[PDB]
């Protein structure tokens, strides 16, 4: 599993979810999670007009691509 | 400013927002943003019942506190 895949169940004790979360998080490579982190925040904090184009780019877009797509707004 | 405070305006060119974002991000301490990152994901991915208590704890709760509060679900 990837870190973004770990959902807690609704019959799963919270400590058991937290342990799953963290085993996965540790097996994730620090640099991957970091960029996913920071891009997620960057998109989430962009104005409503840009934010649209940004999500309409699908997963994994580069910063260059993000900025290319938002020209003129 | 903190990283979580950088909102893009609706008259702000996207490249200018991205530059603000990143100057702030760089001035943030790596360890702070990381924990904020990972707790945010952990909360966001918790079941609807737990997730409630977790947000009802307010900003900055410890993992210990998070798990303490979710006992029995």
């Amino acid at each position: 599993t990837s870190i973004l895949d770990i959902r807690q169940g609704p019959k799963e004790p919270f400590r058991d979810y937290v342990d799953r979360f963290y085993k996965t998080l540790r097996a994730e490579q620090s640099q991957e999670v970091k960029n996913w982190m920071t891009e997620t925040l960057l998109v989430q904090n962009a104005n409503p007009d840009c934010k649209t184009i940004l999500k309409a780019l699908g997963p994994g877009a580069t910063l260059e691509e993000m900025m290319t797509a938002c020209q003129g707004v």
